[PDB]
């Protein structure tokens, strides 16, 4: 009853943290920028982890008996939240890049309306992908609970070929390679800006200060996505071993737990990274708690 205790502890924080982040945004209009529209998507997405994903994860750990639909949803629901975060993280990276690369067209292209539109699409795509095993790509009854109901065990009811090729390599690895690629251009060009402003016949500390702050946001964004791959790779890394190497010692249950748990942890690091990285955020939360 320790994995249960720890998982619960996480659930509370995930809820409190991101809910706080959502509230802070709702109160402080200085945080209601087009950029943070995606941050809320991250909040809602990661809140539901402690809300549902964690509850389900803890449940499916022991396994139960239910129909294929009901069993798949519970097993693949986590994929939706994890996939939605991908789009959010990617969008943010794009956003932070757009501003630095094209500050003038930033306001013309980055619209508070398009933000809401993209977010919606990301979620729709997240469900399609995250719940693709429900489209038929599953192992429900592949060579107890009785007819109709199936032993709901993640590894037994969810195809590995999907979790490796379609899910990881494509829906996770590729984006992370795109995101990382984006930040590459972000900082490379950002420092170029400073060099051009380094050879300017005028002070113009307004441009520098702004640029540095834009970079500070882009850097924070990088740290947010960085912690994502860092908390999910081990899990996929484990599965990559199990699949590509049937011979390779199948990951122990205890080690699998840790890797599984680490993924749930990511939802929590955000609220604290905002309070730490963003001086505007910390002061907002400080207000809420006190009052
Ligand atoms: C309930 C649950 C199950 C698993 C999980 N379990 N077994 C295998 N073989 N793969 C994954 C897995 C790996 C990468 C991405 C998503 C799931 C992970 C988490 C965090 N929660």
């Amino acid at each position: 009853s320790v994995y249960i205790t720890v998982e619960l502890a996480i659930a509370v924080l995930a809820i409190l943290g991101n809910v706080l982040v959502c509230w802070a945004v709702w109160l402080n209009s200085n945080l209601q920028n087009v950029t943070n529209y995606f941050v809320v998507s991250l909040a809602a997405a990661d809140i539901l982890v402690g809300v549902l994903a964690i509850p389900f994860a803890i449940t499916i750990s022991t396994g139960f008996c239910a129909a294929c639909h009901g069993c798949l949803f519970i097993a693949c629901f986590v994929l939706v939240l994890a996939q939605s975060s991908i789009f959010s993280l990617l969008a943010i990276a794009i956003d932070r890049y757009i501003a630095i690369a094209i500050p003038l067209r930033y306001n013309g292209l980055v619209t508070g309306t398009r933000a809401a539109g993209i977010i919606a699409i990301c979620w729709v795509l997240s469900f399609a992908i995250g719940l693709t095993p429900m489209l038929g790509w599953n192992n429900c009854g592949q060579p107890g609970c009785g007819e109709g109901q199936v032993a709901c065990l993640f590894e037994d009811v969810v195809p590995m070929n999907y979790m490796v090729y379609f899910n990881f390599f494509a829906c996770v690895l590729v984006p992370l390679l795109l995101m990382l690629g984006v930040y590459l251009r972000i900082f490379a060009a950002a420092r170029r800006q400073l060099k051009q402003m380094e050879s300017q016949p005028l002070p113009g500390e307004r441009a520098r200060s702004t640029l540095q702050k834009e970079v500070h946001a882009a850097k924070s964004a990088a740290i947010i996505a960085g912690l994502f791959a860092l908390c999910w790779l081990p899990l996929h890394i484990i599965n990559c071993f199990t699949f590509f190497c049937p011979d390779c010692s199948h990951a122990p249950l205890w080690l699998m737990y840790l890797a599984i748990v680490l993924a749930h942890t990511n939802s929590v690091v955000n609220p604290f990274i905002y309070a730490y990285r963003i001086r505007e955020f910390r002061q907002t939360f400080r207000k809420i708690i006190r009052s």
